[PDB]
């Protein structure tokens, strides 16, 4: 099961949004190392400003929150730099990833 989950986290990130959240929260460590690999691409995604990569970094964050929801220090440094690498990107000024972002803070 450990790399069953990796294609249908590659597939959640192309209207299945929920049915794919459902799929992978009734399917359940690895997480810890996965979240590293998702922190890093948005943290690149961020510094790749200095105008296509929004959706992804949405479907990024959206997939993030249900992973995180799919389930005692880290969560405040994690938390800290996904608000920082989301208000960094102050460009664009984008409601879709906004949405995400504001949805996986709160979770």
């Amino acid at each position: 099961f450990s790399t069953n989950f990796r294609d249908t986290v590659d597939i959640l990130v192309g209207s299945l949004t929920q049915q794919v959240s459902g799929w992978l929260q009734s399917l359940e460590a690895f997480s810890t190392t996965l979240l590293g690999q998702f922190l890093e691409d948005m943290e690149a995604y961020a510094e790749d400003l200095s105008s296509v990569s929004l959706p992804k970094l949405a479907a990024l964050l959206r997939v993030f929150s249900t992973v995180v929801r799919s389930i005692a220090y880290v969560t405040d440094v994690l938390y800290r730099v996904m608000r920082c690498v989301t208000a960094a990107n102050q460009v664009f000024f984008s409601e879709a990833v906004l949405t995400a972002a504001n949805e996986c803070v709160g979770v």
